[PDB]
C-alpha cells in the first residue's frame, strides 16, 4: 500500500506529450549502440523508454533534435548515477570521486586525459551541442548545474551506508541537486529559447516557485522509489520517508503519511506560483511558469512508469 | 639542499609590489577579528603576511579596496584548505565532503541551511560584492573555478594516503584546481577590467599559455612545500616529486632535479607565449598576457615566504 500523494486538485491528469515520443526512443536505442554506457540491454530499453516518453511531457513544444539532445544529456546522467552513485558501483565513495572528478575536468574545458570510462566523451560532446545552441550565460548556467550535481551525489555517496547520519534540513537542501531539476530547467531554458535577467531570478515569486518545483521532483521521486529502493540489499534508502521514520519514530506508513501531506502542500505552493507567474509580466516570467509546469506534470507522470512500480 | 629552478632567464627577480601591502595585512586582521577563521593567532599572522604581500605582487595594479576583496577571498581559500582539506581535518574525506558541500549550497544560490562552520557564510558575502563588481560572465566564471577546485579537494582527500595509487597525468590535470590558479585569474579579470571572449579563450596561444602558467604554479608550490609536507606525521605528500620519484624510482634528490627541468621548461613556454599575446592585437589579449605575467611572479615570490621554507 503506502500512502501516496494525490495531485487531481493541482496538477491533473492526463499529461500532454509532444509528438516526438517513438522516434526519441529509437534514435536513443542507436546513439547508445554507437556509446555503450548500459551494461544490459533490459536496463538500456526501460531507461531509453522513460527517458524519451518523459521528455516529450517535459518539453511537449520541442523539436525532435532539440528534444533528443536533452533526451541524451538526461539519460547520459541518469545512467551516470544508476552505474556510478548511490554505492552501486564498488570501490566506494572514491570510487565515485575519481569519476566525477573526470567529469569536472570535462566542464573545465581544455582537454584532459583521456579516460577509459566513456561517460566523461559523450559529455564533452554533450556540451558541445549545447554550447552552440545556448547563450554564454545559459550555457554557464547549464554546467554550473552539472556541477552542482556532482558534488551532490559524491555527498550521497558518504551518506548511503548511514542514512540516518543526516539531518532533514540537510537532505531538504541537497537532494534538488541530486534529482537533477536545476539541469533540466537550465536545459529548458535553452531548448524553448528564453532566458530571465539576474534580477528576474531574484524575484521571490520565481525562487519561491522554483524551490516548491524542486522539492516535489525530489520527494515525489523517493516516494516512487522506496520499494524498488528498498528490495536492493542494503537498508533504508537515503530519502524523504526513511528520514521522516527517524526523526519521528512511528511507522513507515506514518512517514509516508507525513512525506504525501507535504509533497500536497508543496503541490499547492507551486500551482499559485504558476498562477501568479502567468498572470503576464515580462513575457520571461511566463513561459518560465509555463516551463516549469510541464517539468512537474512530466516527474508526476514518471512515478507510474515501470522504473519504479514494476507492474 | 635538494635542486631548485632557476628563473632568472624567464621571470628575474626583483617582482614588483604594488603600494597598499601594509594597510591590506592591517584590514585583513581586522575582518578576521570579525570573521574568526583562522584558530591559532600565530597561523593567523603568517597567512594574513603571505596573502596581502602576495597579493600586491599577483595586482600591482590595484586599488587598496579591490586588493582587499581579492585577499580576502584567498585567504578564506587557503584557511579553508588548511583547516578541512589535505587530512588537515579529522573525520576523513567524509568530513571535507560535508564542508564543500554547504559551500556548494553558497554557490548554487538561494539560501541553504545555517553552517557551524564559519566558512559558508563569508563565502556568501564574498561571492555578493564579487558580483555586483563583475559582468554576469565574469562572475560565473569566477563562481565555476571554485566549484571545479571544491570537487579537486575533494579529490585530494581521498587520495593522501596512498599517493602512489595517482597516475601522473591525472594529478597533473587536477593540481591546478588545488593550486587555486583559476580562481585567481578569473578574479583577476573582474578587478582588472577585462574579459576575452569565448573565441579568444580557444585561442590556442591563449590555452597555451594558461596551461604552463597553471603548471607552473603548481609545480613550484609543490617543490616549495615539500620539506614543510613532508615534517607532519604522514609520508610523502602528493605531489610532484612524490609522483616522479615513484615513476622512475631512484632518489629524491633526481626527482626534484627533474621536477626543477620541468618546471624552467614550463616558465619558457609562458615566457614566450606572455611575448606573442603582449605583442598587440586586441587589448584584451594583452593585459591578458600581463595580468597573467604578474599573476605568475608572484607565485615565484611566495616560494620564499616563511609558509613553506621557515629561516
Ligand atoms: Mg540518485
Ligand atoms: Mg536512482
Ligand atoms: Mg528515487
Ligand atoms: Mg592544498
Ligand atoms: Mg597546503
Ligand atoms: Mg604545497
Amino acid at each position: 500500500m503506502l500512502p501516496l500523494p494525490d495531485f487531481t486538485a493541482t496538477f491533473p491528469e492526463p499529461f500532454p506529450a509532444g509528438p516526438h515520443s517513438e522516434r526519441t526512443e529509437h534514435r536513443l536505442l542507436d546513439w547508445l549502440e554507437e556509446h555503450p554506457l548500459l551494461p544490459s540491454a533490459k536496463a538500456k530499453a526501460v531507461l531509453v523508454n522513460i527517458t524519451s516518453h518523459g521528455a516529450s511531457r517535459t518539453f511537449p513544444t520541442a523539436d525532435a533534435d532539440d528534444l533528443l539532445l536533452f533526451a541524451e544529456l538526461l539519460l547520459w546522467l541518469t545512467a551516470f548515477d544508476d552505474v556510478h552513485a548511490e554505492g552501486n558501483g564498488v570501490g566506494g565513495p572514491a570510487a565515485l570521486v575519481d569519476r566525477a572528478s573526470e567529469l569536472m575536468l570535462v566542464l573545465a574545458g581544455g582537454n584532459p586525459p583521456r579516460a577509459m570510462s566513456p561517460f566523461p566523451a559523450v559529455l564533452h560532446d554533450l556540451l558541445a551541442r549545447f554550447r552552440a545552441r545556448a547563450s554564454a550565460a545559459a550555457y554557464h548556467r547549464l554546467a554550473a548545474s552539472l556541477r552542482d550535481t556532482l558534488m551532490a551525489l559524491v555527498w550521497e555517496a558518504h551518506h548511503v551506508a548511514k542514512p540516518e547520519g543526516v539531518a532533514l534540513a540537510t537532505y531538504l537542501a541537497m537532494r534538488p541537486h541530486t534529482v537533477f531539476i536545476k539541469t533540466i530547467t537550465a536545459a529548458g531554458e535553452i531548448l524553448l529559447g528564453y532566458e530571465l535577467t539576474d534580477t528576474q531570478r531574484a524575484l521571490a515569486a520565481v525562487r519561491n516557485l522554483e524551490t516548491a518545483v524542486a522539492n516535489l521532483a525530489g520527494w515525489i521521486n523517493d516516494l516512487a522509489s522506496y520499494e524498488r529502493e528498498m528490495q536492493r540489499g542494503r537498508g533504508q534508502p537515503l530519502s524523504l520517508p526513511t528520514l521522516l521514520h527517524a526523526r519521528h519514530g512511528g511507522t513507515i506508513e506514518e512517514a509516508f503519511t507525513r512525506a504525501s501531506s507535504m509533497c500536497e502542500n508543496e503541490a499547492a505552493v507551486a500551482r499559485r506560483g504558476i498562477t501568479h507567474l502567468a498572470h503576464a509580466s515580462p513575457n520571461a516570467l511566463t513561459a518560465h511558469a509555463r516551463a516549469l509546469e510541464d517539468i512537474t506534470r512530466s516527474f508526476i507522470w514518471h512515478t507510474s512508469h515501470a522504473r519504479y512500480q514494476g507492474i
